[PDB]
């Protein structure tokens, strides 16, 4: 029962959900990882971890991934949500120094995760553990691209810290650019490749159809999060949300801003369907009767398939996850799963 302001019939009719067979063990293993890495208090892990659906989200995304790859992705992604919470709490507590030091350690750990596996900040240690494992799947050229992308992501989170401390709501276009980094568009595009077992040549992953399909998948997901997380973000004095940029800088009502965000989300779907056809045509061309061409074509088909799976996984995640159920919280402004 999706609220009509949030319901997308095209997703419900034409993007059937998919689920990785490892998900039952994935849910248990990531929960244990959160406990053993002390990324959330044990009582909050017990009450909320499964209800947050972080493993469900990724198991509906990276279909076909080796179990060990999916486990590293799920641990990294659960860490990422907890990092978003830490970021938020440092902002509302005014802990500029604590955030600066964390930001610095993540940059260093990103380049040398082994050195940081037992850092006193368990949030740094958990990052290092998941990143070191992600670095063990593909050649070092893929590792360097992941690092390059995530250095940029950290600095976008730092820009958000300064915005919220200074009381700045970004403009629409500045927000749209920033959001491709705070949502980690290019990290989760990178992770398609270990999931299908193949570092893609630049001429393949930078093909205009591959690049556009990857972009639209993430824009849909980011803007649909904006639509669904707007209530809890308004309650929490978050300022980063396409709807908030529209209300602040364009005199839209709340109902009008929600309408504009929804129509932009909808356009992502139908733009994706067009480029998806082009990307699969490119896959057909790559299958030229050679083993390498069969390998590249198969990787493109899997990766573009998972770009499509991202639509349905993100859609249902926002209605199943306790992360967004602000009407059920004792304090709408302080979600019960965050460490305050
Ligand atoms: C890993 C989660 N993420 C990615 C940067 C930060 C919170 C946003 C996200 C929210 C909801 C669904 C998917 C991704
Ligand atoms: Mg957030
Ligand atoms: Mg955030
Ligand atoms: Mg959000």
């Amino acid at each position: 029962a999706v609220p009509p302001s949030l319901r997308l019939p095209v997703i419900e009719a034409a993007f059937p959900r998919q689920l990785h067979p490892y998900w039952p063990k994935l849910q248990e293993t990531t929960r244990t990882w959160l406990l053993e890495k002390r990324l959330m208090p044990a009582d909050k892990v017990e009450e909320y971890a499964d209800g947050l659906c972080y493993t469900d989200l990724m198991a509906g995304y990276y279909l076909g991934a080796p179990d060990e790859v999916l486990q590293a992705i799920a641990d990294y992604s659960a860490w990422f949500f907890v990092w978003d919470d830490r970021h938020d709490r440092d902002i509302v507590h005014g802990r500029a120094g604590a955030w600066r030091r964390l930001r610095g350690l993540l940059h260093t750990a990103l380049d040398s995760p082994g050195d940081h596996l037992h850092h006193e900040d368990t949030l740094v240690a958990g990052f290092a553990d998941s990143v070191r494992r992600l670095y063990a799947f593909l050649p070092a050229t893929w590792n360097a691209r992941f690092a390059r992308h995530f250095h940029t992501v950290i600095e976008a989170y730092d820009r958000e810290f300064h915005n919220r401390t200074r009381g700045i709501v970004p403009g629409v276009e500045e927000y749209l650019e920033l959001r491709r980094l705070t949502f980690a568009h290019w990290i989760y595009t990178d992770l398609l490749e270990p999931s299908s077992g193949c570092e893609l040549p630049d001429a393949v992953r930078k093909h205009p159809a591959y690049r556009r399909a990857a972009l639209l998948s993430q824009e849909f997901a980011a803007w649909y999060n904006d639509l669904c997380s707007l209530p809890k973000e308004i309650a929490g004095d978050e300022v980063h949300n396409l709807g908030i940029s529209l209300i602040t800088h364009h005199s839209l009502t709340l109902e009008e801003a929600i309408g504009e965000v929804r129509r932009r989300v909808e356009e992502c779907i139908t733009e994706f369907l067009a480029v998806e056809r082009d990307a699969l045509r490119f896959a057909d061309e790559l299958a030229d009767g050679t083993v390498r061409g069969k390998e590249l074509s198969g990787a493109v088909r899997a990766n573009v398939g998972n770009m499509r799976n991202w639509f349905s996984s993100v859609y249902w995640f926002h209605h199943e996850s306790g992360r967004y159920m602000v009407d059920s919280w004792d304090d709408r402004s302080t979600p019960p799963y965050v460490n305050n």
